[PDB]
């Protein structure tokens, strides 16, 4: 089909948003697009249309035009184009009406001139629409992570002007790109940046408490700074672990659901004997697995199938029940989950158990 | 119009719930309703409606009945059913067909009988859809109130079995009202029940960190364990509070934003020289007067002119804006609020300071 000048400036500029890395490095290989003139039947056909086709390339100068013989339908010899070249990137962008976008690409890429050339042009999908303000910050992080690597900081304490940490993830991508080429790194680098927050809860009796601080919440990395505890009682249940009583000798943790599994990975939770206290649920019992896996000598409270048989009136169905395996659990306690999945998949919260019968459970386990 | 059988039996299940109360109290007025029988016209314009609705009252011994001469329309003198009378209790319900619920009501009510009948009668909305094992264990609630009053504890450590939080927490004020009733209170009696609410974050240099721990979360009540701190540096910002570094007699204190009101009411606040570094917008003020208006001498850092003026370009609109007035503010502080007013609302975050920049002018403010 002929192709019509809209057409091939669309095809044009198409092309030119599909080769951007390419034009910045200079490495432009021309464009040919065939014009493919109509033969003499459709020049014929569609006397006006054909005139048109041909009117629109008529005097470019980067357009080559052949005769065609079309007497046989009474047009006689017609000079017609046939096909576009543009051999140049100037040619390229004026025809492809996109110059201000080449100027601001180009404008945007020379301020990275700090970089590898060949890597900018590469990922210009990461800064086309940047502001040169947006640019500017960028090279000052860049700037800032290499003059700080490993900081370990969180993004907030990144002192870059302009640069608050909203701004600072949402160009990240970039940022690891920029530090990598610094670097010498391939592909995105490492930035060193740190999250911090790893905390767990802790109760004391009177006579433990750290400068008689009783109940204290600290980040893990401080957990060497207490004195090895003798007994851990770690309870899933926020509420039963603060209606707890506390005892000599003992430091009741928090182990927050799930998060018990990472909180254990201390030396801390080693250094004592390890007893949990969970929901009588799928949950509660994947959660004491977990804390197996690495504190092995973990002894479980109240998640037997006496405490289940006492318990199980006021349990509720647990809603999200899935059959998983777990390979730290003991017999007992496979019984015991066992037991909740065939009365209907019972969740029997912590809350549920008087908390005096919990209290005489716990003491009687802790004593031996 | 006529009051067929079935609009009676609505209307007296209708009255029989509208007084639940009255009936348990055995104060029963009786029930009267006229049948309003046909005239002799609309007995002559419906001659089987108006036999249908004899018919449905013809002999029941509580029903009147009175002779109409409705000769002038052909149907001679005729008995008619004039006024339904219900004059007991067991009329009624027999008569209203609610046997089962009575039974269940008066069942329920007994277990109710070592309370004022008067009180559980008013209330009967409270406990007429509850079950009987729900009925003892709020009497044993009751009992636990009662032997616990003010007992400051927290929902969960009402130690009742099959008592739960939510379920102690649904039936409420059904308890508060039975708890007003044994302590022969007015209307609903105060529980007693606590809330144990506090939560104040600190951090510390090494060489003021109690037991060596540099980040702490303690209840407020634990904070007369603690040496008296010279500076407090309470921060709005979560982000900005981890990001400080931490100095040789200084405690840094997160604010939790409004939170801070309510934290620095502990003696700890008044001890030392209190800093406050709060976002800049209406919000970070109102916290910083709330603070002023319990520890007077508290200064504000980087909540002054001078920094909005530095820092306004990060501002953004504060969408909530509605002016209010503070009380506490110093002159420069007004200036700084005012200042944000007049540039559109603007809200300049904490966040947006650089890190370096803050510690510089905290460092400044510290140091006198």
């Amino acid at each position: 089909m002929p192709l019509f000048i809209d057409d091939a400036l669309h095809r044009s500029k198409k092309y030119f948003h599909a080769h951007l890395s390419e034009l910045l490095l200079g490495e432009f290989a021309g464009l040919s697009l065939p014009l493919h003139p109509p033969t003499a039947a459709k020049a014929a056909a569609d006397i006006d249309a054909t005139r048109e086709f041909i009117r629109q390339w008529e005097g470019r100068d980067d357009v080559e035009y052949a005769i065609r013989n079309w007497s046989p339908v009474g047009l006689g010899k017609t000079e017609v184009p046939v096909r576009l070249t543009l051999n140049t990137t100037e040619e390229l962008v004026v025809f492809a009406q996109v110059e201000d976008e080449w100027s601001s690409l180009h404008e945007r890429f020379s301020q990275l001139s700090g970089f590898t050339a060949e890597v900018v042009a590469k990922h210009v999908s990461l800064w086309r629409s940047l502001s040169n303000d947006d640019l500017s910050k960028a090279v000052l992080v860049v700037d800032w992570f290499l003059k700080h690597p490993n900081s370990g900081l969180l993004k907030r304490a990144v002192a870059v002007e302009g640069v608050h940490t909203k701004w600072l993830e949402n160009h990240r991508v970039l940022i690891e790109t920029l530090v990598a080429d610094k670097r010498g790194e391939p592909g995105r680098a490492d930035l060193g940046l740190g999250d911090a927050e790893a905390r767990v809860r802790l109760r004391f009796h009177s006579v433990d408490a750290p400068a008689g601080l009783t109940d204290i919440e600290v980040p893990l990395s401080n957990l060497c700074e207490l004195q090895e505890p003798q007994v851990i009682l770690m309870v899933e249940n926020l509420d039963s672990f603060l209606a707890l009583p506390t005892w000599p000798g003992v430091t009741i943790a928090w182990g927050a659901g799930y998060r018990a599994v990472d909180i254990v990975r201390g030396p801390y939770f080693s250094n004592g004997r390890l007893l949990y206290w969970g929901d009588l649920d799928l949950d509660g019992f994947k959660i004491l697995d977990g804390v197996r896996s690495h504190v092995p000598h973990t002894e479980s409270v109240l998640m037997n199938s006496e405490t289940v048989s006492r318990w199980r009136y006021l349990g509720v169905a647990d809603r999200e029940f899935k059959a998983e395996s777990f390979d730290n659990l003991h017999d007992f306690e496979s019984d015991a989950l066992d037991l909740l999945i065939t009365d209907g998949e019972l969740r029997i919260e912590q809350e549920r158990i008087r908390l005096d019968v919990a209290v005489e459970e716990i003491e009687k386990v802790i004593r031996g």
